[PDB]
């Protein structure tokens, strides 16, 4: 499949996908999130539970920082959803230009850092990620991810494929990427 490159930023389904994610990040329900919180979730929570090495944690942090700065986040900056979504439009545009240029995207580099903590991850690793990050705590959802994606010869997921899927899921609302997270993310 050719990844869908055209954006669809006014589609209510793309809005809802990021709204779901925003509200998941807004744990205290006050309508605003900060880079501080996102990086703490990355480093203090996820990497600790995954038992990442100090270096892996740092590398992952740098990637999370760059990724979310790309959507307008910053330390001490309290962002509400409309500005966050505007940031995602900018991130998606920038990422697609990199993709066109065959330059690694920030979503790819984040994936590299996640995968390294685990270029392939197993279903059981993905199920753990889903619980620890909280993005997909249902193991059935994680099974759906693996059904959905094109897997390697062992039934494992490669970062190139996950990145293709994430371009379509997070940036372009590619129908080929629908269901990447099962019912865990709309």
């Amino acid at each position: 499949y050719a990844v869908k490159l055209k954006t669809d930023f006014d589609n209510p389904r793309w809005i809802k996908r990021h709204k779901h994610m925003f509200d998941f990040l807004d744990i205290n329900g006050n309508g605003k999130i900060t880079l501080d919180e996102i990086v703490s979730k990355a480093s203090d929570d996820i990497c600790a539970k995954l038992e990442a090495t100090p270096e892996q944690t740092k590398r992952h942090q740098v990637c999370v920082e760059a990724f979310f700065r790309g959507c307008g986040m910053e330390y001490g900056k309290e962002i509400a959803f409309p500005q966050f979504l505007d940031g995602w439009k900018q991130l998606a545009t920038s990422e697609l230009k990199k993709w066109a240029r065959n330059e690694p995207t920030l979503i790819r580099e984040w994936g590299d850092a996640v995968f390294d903590i685990f270029g392939t991850i197993t279903l059981d690793e993905w199920k753990a990620y889903g619980k620890i990050s909280g993005i997909s705590p249902s193991q059935e959802d994680c099974e759906a991810t693996f059904r959905h994606c094109d897997l390697d010869n062992a039934g494992d997921l490669d970062v190139d494929e996950m990145t293709r899927q994430h371009l379509g899921f997070w940036y372009t609302l590619d129908p080929e990427a629908d269901g990447l997270y099962g019912n865990g993310v709309p």
